[PDB]
């Protein structure tokens, strides 16, 4: 009569065919770090190489 | 007895430990623009530099 | 009185304003391949170019 079961495991999931499924499997796991976190990293090493960018300009 | 509250705020959220939580916090916000939208941008400037790619080939 | 309808289509969706909405539209579709799958690809061609990296070092 009622569909909810109230599943509590601290885990996150979506509504699919009347089933609770970890969205992470469709997000692509990696903590999701591999989508977001790399972009943040690139700037950091790339930015320290600017000392060479103005070097040409100033001299 | 019943778990649903019917929360309406135009916002989107997932089922976690019996709580409605904004999936955006796990998507990584930025509108999500910073995952998708950059990829689309790279092509654009990179593509305008093709005039130099055939230049070598043709001459 | 009750909000659930039990929609079964094998498709996945989130809870928004009391409506079932395909999270894919907010994920950015592409199978999501275009967020995850490219990163995996870059390594592959980039890694085959290492034969040139040690070449300088060894000679």
């Amino acid at each position: 009569g009622y569909i909810p079961e109230a599943p509590r495991d601290g885990q996150a999931y979506v509504r699919k065919d009347g089933e609770w499924v970890l969205l992470s499997t469709f997000l692509g796991s990696s903590g999701n770090e591999q989508e977001l976190l790399e972009l943040d990293k690139w700037a950091s090493l790339w930015n320290w190489f600017n000392i060479t960018n103005w070097l040409w300009y100033i001299k």
